[PDB]
């Protein structure tokens, strides 16, 4: 069934939506990233990270001080429930996460964690 979605992050920093509905029916979900456009990852790299609400500065904080070189991610980060490789144009990654780490009465947030891009690129991910 449909336990999948295509999420595009472009030149503008910006994803093509800043919502996704996962149906409750999903064991598992599936998030096919790619990145239309033509700068490269150093200029305009795009990772998508899923975490709570509550963790999502924490994440993009540490993840900026971890480096490009660990595509802006902080190693073994306890608070990322799932993530992409940081991609530049024309590549793409894909991420299968449990359904069962979206725990009750929690706000999920997928963002970007290349400097700076959180600030337009963030969507929420609710369970339905
Ligand atoms: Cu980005």
């Amino acid at each position: 069934a449909q336990c999948s979605v295509d999420i595009q992050g472009n030149d503008q920093m910006q994803f093509n939506t800043n919502a996704i509905t996962v149906d409750k029916s999903c064991k598992q979900f599936t998030v096919n990233l790619s990145h239309p456009g033509n700068l490269p990852k150093n200029v305009m790299g795009h990772n998508w990270v899923l975490s709570t609400a509550a963790d999502m500065q924490g994440v993009v904080t540490d993840g900026m001080a971890s480096g490009l070189d660990k595509d802006y991610l902080k190693p073994d980060d306890s608070r990322v429930i799932a993530q992409t490789k940081l991609i530049g144009s024309g590549e793409k990654d894909s991420v299968t996460f449990d359904v069962s780490k979206l725990k009750e009465g929690e706000q999920y947030m997928f963002f970007c964690t290349f400097p700076g891009h959180s600030a337009l690129m963030w969507g929420h991910l609710t369970l339905k």
